């Protein structure tokens, strides 16, 4: 078959609520321990299965439907985790992946500190996840709203490191608190008389006071041991586990 | 506007011929002048318009698909170039994409030759652009077949370079012609304190090998000129065209 996403169809599924959290764990580089997750979206479509936000989300930003999305996601992340909540490690920090639409609505920073309320300010830390690619723009207006967040005890990421066009220009306008580096460069070989060194060359690009670094994507034991061999803070990837459903996440990682 | 497709739709759409080759003009960087192209696959489905490659590629390589596309898009590329191959500049090259499948499956030399023999051996230069991601393998067999289609004549780029787990062993084993700077690359700013001093790192890493260099995705004349000024041999980019139909290629590029 030959399904068409529109943005009508993409309408009709958040009407319907299909678009779910799934949970992918982060861990601690140094201890190994859960410190955290990356919430990741999944629509499951009742007569087709599980579509990947590939297939989506790139509509549901020029549609400006991601906004509906992303608050109901928050709203769901907060329901699955609320039961669980005095389980979690201190600290525990929930990535959620921002969109330039999402946080420039009015009402945004509101839909995270409900959130945050639910979880527990003193327990968690919400991270908002950005990225370069269709960023928010270098405006007087955007820096408000992120120094405000801030101001809130909410905390920010870049996704994708090393491959933003103007990165430091960036970071300038919108001083994160943790660095994500590009699955492309954690899956790099660190022998390899090329890829060693870009990776080597990204990793040290990375290095900011008070930046945590998350490798992302970290596939084999080799790749999570060059990353640890730097003194990258935190480690997500396939490795570990790829994103799963709420209840499989409670009974997988908070849990064990 | 985001197709999930079924391989049952893409042999339906092969069966209808519905994958059109567009080509993309490259340049020398030096003279500006025309020489060659790069083969882009579209799907024009007649009652949804054209479908770009991210949203049926993937599937094509995994189904097996893949083989007769490219099978089609080469007997297209030489259809439409036919007509006017007295007129292209001497050593044309030709760009094709073409994945692990295409270059394992029997036969695949002799569709190579076919094209070649149809344009002119001493006029158009066949380049097949290789990509590390899902990568042909390391094998006597796969060294083969590279071999031979050297030994005929063909040349060889690899796509996407930077972006690559092991770039240098890559390489050693699949001795190409020609480097393509991933667009990721070509499009930071120089004067970034970071994206700087990684387009810078990914360029001198280029050089390594000692071949010709292509930077493709050249949006704006400071990428170029960046591009340019490290000696890079080829560019291409929607600063000079995307890629179009057949038809234009010839009116807008090879005449005049
Ligand atoms: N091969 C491999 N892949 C790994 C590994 N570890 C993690 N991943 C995948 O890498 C992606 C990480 O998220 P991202 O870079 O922000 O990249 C994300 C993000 O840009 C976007 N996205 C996902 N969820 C949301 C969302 O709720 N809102 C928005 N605006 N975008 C989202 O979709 C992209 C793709 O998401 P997913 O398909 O869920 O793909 C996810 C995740 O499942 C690994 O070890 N190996
Ligand atoms: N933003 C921007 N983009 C530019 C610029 N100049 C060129 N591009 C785009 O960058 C892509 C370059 O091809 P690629 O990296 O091999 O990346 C290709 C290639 O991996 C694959 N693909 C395309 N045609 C074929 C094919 O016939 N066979 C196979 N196996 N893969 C193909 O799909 C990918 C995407 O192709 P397209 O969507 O046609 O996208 C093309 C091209 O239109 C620029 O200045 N700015
Ligand atoms: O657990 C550490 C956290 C690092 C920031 C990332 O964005 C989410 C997880
Ligand atoms: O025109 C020079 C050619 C360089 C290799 C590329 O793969 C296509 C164009
Ligand atoms: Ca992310
Ligand atoms: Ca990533
Ligand atoms: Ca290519
Ligand atoms: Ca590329």
């Amino acid at each position: 078959y030959h399904h068409i996403v529109t943005p009508e169809a993409i309408s009709l599924a958040l009407e319907n609520h299909e678009f779910k959290p799934w949970i992918q764990p982060v861990f601690c580089a140094q201890t190994g321990v859960l410190t955290g997750c990356e919430v990741l979206v999944r629509w499951e479509h009742p007569q087709t299965g599980i579509i990947p936000p590939d297939q989506f989300i790139p509509l549901a930003e020029s549609s400006g439907l991601i906004v509906i999305m992303t608050r109901q996601l928050m709203k769901q992340t907060a329901d699955i985790l609320m039961p669980v909540k005095h389980l979690l490690p201190d600290n525990f920090h929930i990535g959620i992946n921002v969109s330039a639409g999402c946080f420039l609505a009015a009402g945004f920073e509101k839909e995270c500190l409900n959130l945050v309320n639910k979880l527990g300010n003193d327990k968690i830390k919400l991270v908002l996840e950005l990225t370069e690619r269709n960023p928010i723009p270098v405006t007087p207006e955007a820096r408000a709203i992120f120094d405000s967040l801030h101001q809130h005890n909410i905390t920010f990421a870049l996704d994708d490191f090393g491959t933003g066009y103007a990165t430091y220009r960036y970071l300038q306008a919108f001083p994160v608190d943790f660095i994500k580096i590009d699955k492309s460069f954690v899956q790099m070989a660190s022998v390899d008389e090329i890829s060693g060194h870009i990776v080597d060359n990204i990793v040290e690009l990375a290095r900011k006071p008070g930046l945590s670094i998350v490798a992302e994507g970290v596939e084999t034991q080799e790749q999570a041991d060059l990353m640890i061999g730097k003194g990258v803070h935190f480690l997500q990837g396939y490795l570990y586990s790829p994103p799963v459903p709420g209840n499989k996440f409670i009974s997988e990682w908070v849990m064990k």
